């Protein structure tokens, strides 16, 4: 088996809100595991997070990660804001809850065990496991089940 956990992953939603969907591939314990689901009204910022919060929640104890993904919301927080927000106990600099804090937060404590290297792949250079997401991901939004409980409208 890999000696990496390989996850990838790929949100979608054509509206602001409309149908989204996300997708997931992990691959852990000598198996590939793929998770997908469509909502009825969400965002593709709201997606993107979910993939990788229903990828890193089946891990079971502290693993070493690749995560890739050509999702540009998630790497903005990652990369430019969670540090930021955590120090501030999730608010705004106007004192209010930041946008989608229920996923941040879940994403926050999905990451916590595990030594994550981040891959920001582009969007049209992504390896086929990237683009196998992005398939599945598409078509949960055509064919949406779930409600997106924490989706919030403010723009």
């Amino acid at each position: 088996m890999l000696k990496q956990v390989e996850i990838f992953t790929d949100g979608s939603c054509l509206g602001n809100p409309g149908p989204g969907g996300y997708a997931a591939i992990l691959r852990y314990r000598g198996r590939e595991k793929t998770f997908s689901a469509g909502y009825t009204r969400t965002t593709n910022n709201r997606m993107e997070l979910m993939a990788a919060i229903v990828a890193l929640e089946a891990l079971k104890e502290p693993c070493e990660v690749i995560l890739s993904t050509d999702s540009q919301y998630l790497r903005q927080g990652i990369t430019q804001w969670i540090h930021n927000w955590k120090k501030r106990g999730w608010k705004t600099a106007d004192g209010k809850p930041v946008k989608n804090v229920d996923l941040w937060q879940r994403l926050d404590a999905a990451l916590g065990q595990h030594q994550i290297k981040w891959e920001w792949v582009k969007g049209h250079a992504g390896h086929p496991e990237n683009e196998r997401c992005h398939e599945l991901a598409r078509a949960a939004a055509m064919n949406p089940t779930l409600e997106d409980t924490g989706y919030q409208v403010e723009v």
